């Protein structure tokens, strides 16, 4: 039997007070899944880390393993990744084709402006690189790590936004953009996609 999730399975939000109009064709791209996105066959699945791409996190604690030892040579060819900017593996042993590797903010009070134009970067430079491949699907990882402290309800705003306003302009190379949550997230991703993404008219 086969040892990934097939996107193809996944009900999308399509199938389940905003500014944001009712728009069928964007929703049925939208998928909120609660699970591990290292399994995910989508074109590419999104790594969240540091500027060294040594980051040691859920999110690439799984991907690394499944990927395998190959990703390093891979890994070191880039020369880190700054943050808020995108850079593309292959997936090696991951059922996906691409990794797509990004970094958050280390989020501070005091930074956050700052803050909020890397996690956007962050978002908008992984569905860049995805539209530069023409890429038919990402699996996104909740990008803002619980060690970098990124305010979660806010963070989750960020992702929504810039990937509601991307759908809108360049939804038609796109079939499907799944947000991967944990239990610690899904919550705020239910309460928050009915307002980026209405369902009624």
């Amino acid at each position: 039997p086969s040892q990934f999730v097939d996107v193809d399975t996944l009900p999308s939000w399509g199938d389940s007070r905003s500014p944001f109009l009712y728009n069928k064709d964007v929703n049925g791209k939208v998928v909120l899944w609660k699970g591990d996105v290292a399994l995910l066959n989508c074109t590419a699945i999104v790594n969240t880390s540091n500027e060294s791409l040594t980051d040691k996190n859920p999110v690439s604690e799984s991907i690394f393993m499944l990927a395998g030892p190959d990703l390093k040579e891979d890994l070191q060819k880039l020369k880190g990744c700054r943050t808020g900017e995108a850079k593309l593996t292959k997936g090696f042993n991951l059922a996906a084709r691409f990794i797509i590797h990004t970094v958050g903010p280390k989020y501070k009070s005091r930074y956050r402006t700052a803050a909020e134009s890397s996690l956007y970067s962050c978002y908008r430079n992984v569905l860049q690189l995805a539209k530069e491949q023409s890429m038919s699907s990402v699996g996104f990882c909740v990008i803002n790590s619980a060690k970098r402290g990124y305010p979660l309800e806010d963070a989750t705003h960020i992702a929504l936004r810039t990937v509601r306003r991307f759908l809108e302009i360049h939804g038609e190379t796109i079939e499907k953009v799944v947000f991967a949550v944990s239990d610690l997230e899904e919550g705020t991703y239910q309460k928050l996609l009915p307002l980026y993404f209405p369902r009624s008219l």
